[PDB]
RNA sequence: GGAUACUGCGGGCCUUGGGACCGGGAGAGGCCGGGGGUACCCCUGGGGUAGGGGUGAAAUCCUAUAAUCCCAGGGGGACCGCC
């Protein structure tokens, strides 16, 4: 009968990771990244790479037997940026297209209720 | 020798300036003690396997002595988001 899983999507300005797991997240099924499907490093955060990686992950997941996924999208966060990258929505769309069904879509970025210092230096990057 | 408005000295009064006291309230004023919140780093188990990271583009660096990623736990030091 039906089978449910979870897609963790890690989205930064330099790459994207799609990782499909069981409900509990303790057993892993398919894990793909952006640098797995391109040669150049300046194109890993491509929405196209997001699409490809999500498609392959979803195909292998379905082969394993999963039918639906919940989605947890996640920017790096903490002391780093809270804004996700471009590949997140691309990956969600390509996942739904490739066949899997979709449940809840939640954003699980970590937020500082207050936090350790970030890496600038009181003036920031000065190009 | 005379005068007594103003200033000064001395002696009595006043309450407007100032100080004291009472009453219901406001406030991230200060010190001491207790209890907490996320986030971050390390360690130990489990899963999984080829890259991660970073840039304007790269390289050093970490990684097949199993990294990045997901899960269960244990320990630590700083800080108190939105309102």
């Amino acid at each position: 009968k039906e089978k449910w899983g979870v897609a963790h999507i890690y989205s930064s300005y330099n790459n994207t990771i799609i990782h499909i797991t069981d409900l509990t997240g303790a057993e892993t099924i398919s894990r793909w990244s952006g640098g797995m499907v391109v040669k150049a490093d300046r194109d890993e955060p491509s929405p196209y790479a997001a699409m490809i990686a999500a498609r392959r992950a979803a195909e292998e997941a379905m082969e394993k037997g999963i039918t639906g996924v919940h989605i947890k999208v996640r920017a790096p966060g903490g002391s780093k940026s809270k804004s996700p990258g471009p590949g997140a929505q691309a990956a969600i769309r390509a996942l739904s297209r490739a066949g899997l069904r979709i449940g809840r879509v939640e954003d699980v970025t970590p937020i500082p209720h207050d936090g350790t210092r970030p890496k600038g230096g009181r003036r920031g990057r000065r190009v």
